[PDB]
Parts: C-alpha cells; structure tokens; sequence
C-alpha cells in the first residue's frame, strides 16, 4: 500500500500490497524483467516528460504542456496552433519535429555488484567515479560490449547510481528521434488557468498532447525521414471508458526527475533560503515584464510563450515548496529522521553516520557566500538575461571570410525568431537593477562595474549602450560589421565584454563552488547507507533520478484546511464556472462551450450524464511524471499525469497521506475534446476503446 516512486525491481515485493488495494493485473503483464509488458507501451518523452503508446501504430499521449515546446516551434499568426490547436486529418499531415525524442526502457539490470566490483579495483576511494556519468558510460560499455550501438542501431546502454551511490541498475534503451506531432488542443484547453490554477487542485485544464512515433519498415530507430513508417510497438495501452470512481485503485509508470527526500536539515535550510529564494525574486522579476510585452503583441507572446512558461512553473514550485517547509514543519522533520540514525549509530558503535551529518552541516555553511553568488547570476543573468548568450569570438577567429562565418552562425541562433532585442532590453533593465542591488560591486563580473563607474547608476543607458554601440545590437549592425570585419571593433564591443564577464563569473564561481560538492556527496553515501541499514529498504525508495519508476494508491481528494474539502473528481461545469473572457487565463474556446451547452458528450460522459474533466489520487509523483500514463486496476488507460496540488509540492521532501494527490486529466475527456473539439474521428478508431459495461 506503502505510498513512494517504487523500482521497477521493487514490484515483486509491493505486488501482493497492490492486490490489497485492488490490483487486478497478473505481476509479469504489468512489468516483466524478461519479456514484453505494460512498461513497453512507456516512454520518456524528450527527455523531460514521460507518454504512452496508444496505437498500434504507435500514436503517443503526452501532456499539452509536454508537447508546448514543439507546438510553439510550429505556431505563426497565419496558423497558430499554441491558440486555436493543430489536427493532423490524415498522417501525411502530422508534423516532425527537430532534436526530439522518445525512450523505450527495453531492459534493466541490478548490476551493483559489478560496479563496486569495477571501483574496488581501481583502488581509490576518494574518487568521485562512482558518480561519474563518464565514468559508469565506460562501465556500461564494458558490460554491453563490442560497439553496442553499432550492432543494435538506436540501442544504447546507461549506468545510473541509485541512493546516493549505493545501488547500480543498468539500462537498455531504445531511442526513437522521428515523433511527430500529430493534434493538441487550443491553449483554452490544454492550458486552462495557466499560471493562476498551475499547482492548483481543483483543476479544470485538459492538459494532453498527441504524437506519433515514425520508424523504418522493420520498426527500428531512424532519423527523420518522408519514407519511414508508423512504429508497431511490442505493447500500447487499451482505453478505458470505465471511468473512476472514489477510492478506485490507481497506479501510474513514469520518470521521476528529482527528489530530496534523503535532505539533512541543514540542507533544506539551503535549499529554501538560497536556490527557492533566490529563484523566487529573479524569476518574478523576468516573468512581470515578459508577459506585459507578450500581452500587447501577438507576436511577442507566440515568441515568448514556451520561454516564459518554462520559467513560470518551477517560480511557482519554488513558492509552494518553501510554503510546505514552512507550514508542514519539514526541517525538524529531518532533523528528527538524522537524530534517529544518529543515537542509533552511537548504539552500533559506530560514529560514521553523525559525522557525515556534521560535514554536510559543515560544507553547506562554508559554501553560502558562494552558492548565493552562483544562484544570483544565475536566474539573474544566465537565465534571466538573453543576450548574456550572445556570441563571443573564439580566440581562433579574432586572430584571423571563413570566421565571419561561424560568428554569424552564433549571431543567427541568439537572434533567432524567437528573439526580440526590445523585450530583452526590458528585462535585462529590471534584472540587473535587482542584481546590482543586491550584488556588491567588488563582486559584480567586471563588466558590470561601468554602472556605476561610467554611467552614475543609470541602467537603462548602460543597456542601451550595449545595444546601441554593439555588433550585435541589431541585425543592420551586424551585416555593417561582417561587411568589414574589425578585430579592434569586436575585441572591445560593449555586448561581448558583457557576456564573456557574466560568463567568467559564472565559471569562476563554479569552479570555485564544485570542490565542495564532493565531501556533501561522500557524505550523502554514507547517511543514506545508514538510513537502509537501520531501518531496512523493503518500505524505502531511492530518490528520483529521471528513471521509470511505478506508484499506486486510490483516486480520491483531501481537506487543504479546516471545514473545507476538495473532491476527487472535477466537471466540464467547473471550466464554464471559471470562464472570464477578459481574463487571458479564463478564456474558453467557443466549441467547448457549444459542446457542453448541448451536452454532446457522446459515450465519454459519465454514466450520471455529467462529463468529466480531472481527477486526483494519492499516488507519489513529481516533475518528469508529466504525461504518465494511469492505469485502473486492469492496467487499462484512464488518464494522463499532469500535476500535483500545491500542498503535494512538499512530496520532493516528505510525503503526506492527507495532502499529497496527482493531478491527472481523466482520459474521457481527452476523448471528448479530440472527437468534439479536434474532430479527429482517425485518431480514436486506431485506439482501442474498451467500452463501459453500461454501453
């Protein structure tokens, strides 16, 4: 029953609890070790989210969100699609996708034995190895052997440390990079409520996407090309018009990107006071002028959308999740759990395990000063400010028709089409007027003194300048400068001296700051090894590293305060309720509304008549859990991942059975808004639906 982001090695001892709460599905259909299973119909889904296979013909369903990136990368005024959706009618008409992709997890292996085996024997145990991806890569190479990817095309194999370097899987994956997108619905949709709801239970939003997974003839990986074909994948997901009731059982696979669970105290302290707050202010900052200008010019908002939401979500994470260390007590929560491994080591004999919370407390103190310097700059200008990435000359091309080349390739990808040099002449003001404020000047990159030393606090021209005076301050400034290309006119430009001194810092700070990531991290090993050995690991789980991960638990809502209680189970009235069109956020799509004045819900309606929209269940999930598929006790599809409540936030810290719930799209009203809204009729007769009995 136990609730947590389980193995997949873990589901052998879980499976008989799973029964107990209402599992239906034999163990080996849902995950077999050796064969073909429910996990294969799993993706991670480019590299940040997880979908499912739905088709045999290899349609995925993602998030809306998930999807945000591609569908904005597609969207112009003529056709846009982050506005009013896309519906390929026929598959010719589906859209491919640059630099995108999509993992199968074909197998894993513990091989825990093999790498500490592998370690001993370089005999050196300060070595920071153990954690090295480039070093568990040459690992996993010598395990899979020979040129693996040659042999096996698009196969590879990876090596991952597991608590805190305590435990090895190895992974086989296959990495498809043809995904095309194939329908999202409008924004009003799958983005209703946008910040305001985000991290918000109740929620009304119809957050899915819908791609399709193209292969060569034999199914294999391929690049993108007109001649390859729909993949026919080992195994996809049955749709379930079933519905959910409360209590229902619910289980959800996917990709955990990061938890904290195994914190010290000390270290949520840093956590909330350095990287949350920190992100918190700057973030603010950046997201107030960007969505003014976005909200006065189409065009900037279709530039910015992707840009601003990426930075939008984890600000608000960042305010939920100092929000339940505040109120839920998760300091002295762990400083309860390290007490407990402390007196109980002492019992042992053994002073190991309250050393190694002394020297976490001892290097999270010693690196403050720095770590807040690393963290201001960068929200502040490496995030925060776009052209601190414009291009700096090489020191190969100052010292040379060839290298005009090259430069304006880097002026090309900073000035993109996504780029307005008016809008970030905006933020950049108002970012480093924060930055300089709370930034000391004998501490500032060295090109940020000339505020205060040549422009007498004036910001605004100091911005201005770079711009004005700069090679790459316009696109006419730029042609007039590869036309006759100075090297005594770039080695002293205004904007390359800003980004090659916030840069240095940046590194400077890094370098500066690395060397005391690795006593935390040894020590980290040794607490977490402590924590297993006292209190055993049949009920703990590693904390998430981006690997597929099951949890389960039964849909059902929570009291977020005294007298107030939040169901299990949102409506298309909700949407209705909520609708303002004078508010950007609380707009609804005229085609909604006409489907549920007439209520023409077809058989995606509840049988009460009533058509669903979300619902939530006390599964354990967190970011990278976007787009996960959930399952009923069949194994059957009844919705997409695609949240958690605000006081679920706190579950990367501790999780609490009265107000830790996933939010989850219920997947009749995915149906719904692609029969009604998309009027994709192909895209349903290639699912599977499995139909109520009442049908």
């Amino acid at each position: 029953m136990d609730e947590g982001m389980w193995l997949m090695q873990q589901l052998g001892r879980k499976y008989a609890q799973m029964k107990e709460r209402g599992l239906k599905m034999k163990e080996y259909d849902l995950y077999n070790p050796n064969g073909t299973s429910l996990k294969d119909a799993v993706v991670l889904f480019d590299g940040g989210c997880t979908g499912e296979v739905v088709s045999d013909r290899g349609l995925v369903l993602t998030n809306h969100h998930c999807g945000y990136d591609m569908i904005q990368a597609h969207s112009t005024l003529e056709h846009n699609y982050l506005e009013n959706g896309f519906w390929a009618m026929r598959e010719a008409d589906e859209l491919p996708n640059k630099d995108i992709s999509v993992v199968f997890i074909d197998k894993i292996e513990d091989v825990t034995d093999y790498v500490k085996k592998e370690l001993k024997a370089i005999k050196d145990p300060n070595s920071m190895d153990y954690l090295s991806p480039k070093y568990l890569q040459k690992l996993a190479d010598k395990k899979a052997g020979k040129n693996f990817s040659a042999k096996n095309p698009g196969l590879s194999v990876e090596i991952k440390a597991f608590y805190g370097g305590n435990l090895y899987l190895m992974f086989t994956k296959k990495t498809y990079t043809d995904v095309r997108l194939v329908g999202a619905p409008p924004s009003s949709i799958g983005k209703f409520g946008a910040d305001t709801d985000n991290w918000i239970w109740p929620r009304h939003t119809g957050d899915f996407s819908i791609f399709r997974i193209y292969a060569d003839k034999n199914g294999n990986p391929a690049p993108y090309s007109e001649d390859n074909v729909p993949l026919k994948p080992k195994r996809f997901f049955n749709i379930s018009l079933g519905g959910v009731q409360e209590n229902d059982y619910a289980m959800i696979m996917g990709f955990p990107g990061t938890t904290h669970r195994y914190f010290t105290a000390s270290e949520v302290d840093e956590w909330k006071s350095i990287d949350n707050d920190i992100r918190i202010r700057m973030r603010d900052i950046r997201q107030g002028v960007m969505l003014r200008e976005m909200l006065a010019d189409p065009q900037i908002k279709i530039m910015y959308s992707a840009k601003y939401a990426a930075s939008q979500n984890a600000y608000k994470r960042a305010i939920g999740a100092n929000w339940a260390i505040k109120t839920r007590g998760l300091r002295q929560n762990k400083q309860a759990m390290q007490d407990r491994l402390i007196a109980w080591g002492a019992k042992q004999g053994t002073p190991r395990y309250e050393e190694a919370v002394h020297e976490i407390d001892a290097t999270v103190a010693k690196r403050a000063d720095l770590r807040r310097r690393y963290w201001m700059i960068e929200e502040g200008i490496i995030r925060g400010i776009e052209f601190a990435r414009s291009p700096i000359p090489t020191e190969d091309e100052t010292k040379a028709k060839e290298a005009i080349d090259k430069i304006r390739t880097r002026y090309s990808k900073f000035a993109n089409k996504d780029y307005s040099a008016e809008v970030d002449k905006k933020v950049a003001v108002a970012m480093l007027t924060e930055y300089l404020k709370e930034i000391p000047y004998e501490n500032l990159p060295l090109h940020l003194r000339l505020v205060k030393d040549r422009f007498a606090g004036d910001v605004q021209a100091y911005v201005d300048d770079i711009f004005a005076r700069s090679v790459f301050g316009s696109e006419a400034q730029f042609d007039a400068f590869a036309a006759v290309p100075s090297v005594e006119k770039l080695a002293e430009d205004p904007m390359v001296l800003f980004a090659s001194s916030v840069f240095d810092e940046y590194r400077k700070l890094y370098n500066e700051l690395r060397p005391y990531d690795d006593p935390i991290l040894r020590a980290q090993r040794t607490y977490i090894a402590g924590l297993l050995e006292m209190d055993g690991d049949q009920d703990q789980f590693p904390d998430a590293n981006l690997t597929l991960r099951f949890t389960y638990g039964q849909v059902k809502g929570y009291s977020p305060r005294d007298n107030v209680y939040y169901g299990h189970q949102t409506t298309l009235d909700g949407v209705m309720e909520k609708e303002d069109p004078d508010n950007w956020e609380f707009v609804v799509d005229p085609k909604l509304k006409a489907v549920y004045e007439r209520k023409d819900f077809g058989r995606y309606a509840d049988r009460s008549g009533r058509m669903p929209v979300a619902f939530c269940a006390t599964t354990h999930t967190t970011g990278g859990n976007s787009g996960s598929p959930v399952m009923n006790a069949n194994g059957e599809l009844i919705g997409l991942n695609f949240d958690r409540n605000w006081e679920g936030v706190g579950g990367d810290i501790q999780y609490l059975a009265d107000y830790q719930r996933s939010i989850i799209v219920d997947i009749r009203y995915v149906l719904l808004v692609i029969d009604k809204v998309g009027g994709c009729q192909r895209l349903l007769d290639e699912m599977n639906i499995v139909p109520a009995h009442h049908h």
